[PDB]
């Protein structure tokens, strides 16, 4: 459950919801991983 990763609004599309995606895996990744 991430609590801020980006989120878009309704537009979306494959660009901008491709961009929160990948934001979402980046802040997963890095919510289980607090290196530094």
């Amino acid at each position: 459950y991430p609590i801020k990763p980006e989120a878009p609004g309704e537009d979306a599309s494959p660009e901008e919801l491709n961009r929160y995606y990948a934001s979402l895996r980046h802040y997963l990744n890095l919510v289980t991983r607090q290196r530094y």
